[PDB]
């Protein structure tokens, strides 16, 4: 399958894909303001996630940091990245399905539109100023806005025993971006498309 990583942000962003415990494609690239970046996610695969990154370093080596998103220092990420991330997440090939959600749970850094480049479906966004409405306690000094487990740790927020319900801080990402997950047990937002579409991933989409 492939995903078209484009960005449309002002600034630079460094993008991300992996599914966890493996980079999909290269990783992760540079995308100057406007440039395209088209990966290659094998059929089938389970639990991965595309992300941005902000104001990132690296070396010649591929090693440094980024104040969002930063996956182990890895230009090219092998593992999930740093809250706070605006998260596309897919699933494909899924009993003849691919699935596609944006989630909030990891908190927003960048905003984003995730959609099929082929028919059969629809896509989602969450492009509003999550970072500049972001609740004073959900700040993220480097950047960003925090998801409230990420903040505070509570089984309540983390979901840790499966049962939790909404909260003020979901609520508020929930109110700014109703079409994507602001806590682990949100009525989902994620959206069937038929096996092995093909995606388009746009930070900064208005
Ligand atoms: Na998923
Ligand atoms: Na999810």
């Amino acid at each position: 399958a492939t995903f078209e990583i484009v960005n449309r942000c002002s600034y630079t962003v460094w993008a991300a894909a992996s599914k966890g415990d493996a980079a999909l494609d290269a990783g992760g690239r540079q995308l100057n303001s406007g440039e395209s970046w088209t990966i290659n996610v094998e059929p089938g695969t389970n639990g991965g996630k595309i992300w941005a990154r902000t104001d990132c370093y690296f070396d010649d080596s591929g090693s440094g940091i980024c104040k969002t998103g930063d996956c182990g220092g890895l230009l090219r990420c092998k593992r999930f990245g740093r809250p706070p991330t605006t998260l596309a997440e897919f699933s494909l090939n899924q009993y003849g399905k691919d699935y596609i959600d944006i989630s909030n749970i990891k908190g927003f850094n960048v905003p984003m539109n995730f959609s099929p480049t082929t028919r059969g479906c629809r896509g989602v966004r969450c492009a509003a100023d999550i970072v500049g409405q972001c609740p004073a306690k959900l700040k993220a000094p480097g950047g960003g806005c925090n998801d409230a487990c990420t903040v505070f740790q509570t089984s309540e927020y983390c979901c840790t025993t499966g049962k939790c319900g909404p909260t003020e801080y979901s609520r508020f990402f929930k109110r700014l971006c109703p079409d994507a997950f602001s806590y682990v047990l949100d009525k989902p937002t994620t959206v069937t498309c038929p096996g092995s579409s093909n995606y388009r991933v746009t930070f900064c989409p208005t």
